């Protein structure tokens, strides 16, 4: 027998963002003093290793907003 | 006999700010002493070592708002 | 005999933030002494390790309002 | 025979805050002022001041002396 | 046979921070002012100020001083 | 067979923040001013202000002194 699919989802959304002022960020991150002492460092398969080390993000988007949509229709 | 799926949802959502300033956000992490004293450091399948170090992020959107929709029609 | 299916929620709905001003934060952890003293260190099969480390994270967003909505329809 | 290891370490933080500094909606207010003067002698210096508000944040003081004397003697 | 190791470590901070700094929505208002004068005599120096609002920071102070000496005599 | 090994490290910091800095919607506001004078008699040096606002930032100080004086004698 028919089948009949009417997939039609009706998006109007509004994500919306008023800043007045974005300013005075101050990243500013100091290491410590660190000491590693040995006979051997013996490092294999995939070892991720991070001595006194500084991994540093500064973001800073006017808007920043986000909207995702996932949409699937499966038919089997 | 006949299937019929009519699958229309209405979104008419808001998602919404307003902010009259950010500032004067100070991210200023400080490091300490650290010590590893040893004959070996042995390290294999997928270790993830971190000795002393930073890992910084200053997050600052003026808006940073957000929408998540997942539409799903499965017919089987 | 015959299926019908109607999928159909509306939705009008308002997530908001008024905020006159965000400011003035600080984000200043401090690390102290560490010592590690050992005739090994002997990581193996996903060991993760932190020594005197720091993970900091400021995320300061002027709105930061969510929304998340799942639309699921099976027909089997 | 004789080893001197001489590693001391200062991560040491001095620090001065001094005046005002992490305020959120200060608002003073100075009301109407009004003088009148009428027939006032003076037979002498005069120094005068007249206003609705003096808003003053004022700082002779704070400010820091860090002194560290690292002395090794071996003889 | 001797050995010596001079090493140290200054990580050291030393901070002023001295006056108004991190004020957010300050708003001084100074109110009305009026100065009515009529025969007045002055017979000496006169010195006279006269406004709504005076704001003002002011820091003769602040400031810093490190001083560290590093000595190793042998002999 | 002697070995010296003469090495420290400066990673020292030394800040000096003086005045106004950081400030976010600072807004400061004189109202009116109205001086009226008549028939004044003056017989020496007169000095005279009249405004609605002064805004003054002044700082003599802030600033900052480092010594640092090394010295290695072997003998």
């Amino acid at each position: 027998g028919s089948v009949q699919i009417v997939y039609k989802p009706v998006d109007l959304s509004k994500v919306t963002s008023k800043c007045g002022s974005l300013g005075n960020i101050h990243h500013k991150p100091g290491g410590g003093q660190v000491e590693v002492k040995s006979e051997k460092l013996d490092f294999k398969d995939r070892v991720q290793s991070k001595i006194g080390s500084l991994d540093n993000i500064t973001h800073v988007p006017g808007g920043g907003n986000k909207k995702i949509e996932t949409h699937k229709l499966t038919f089997r």
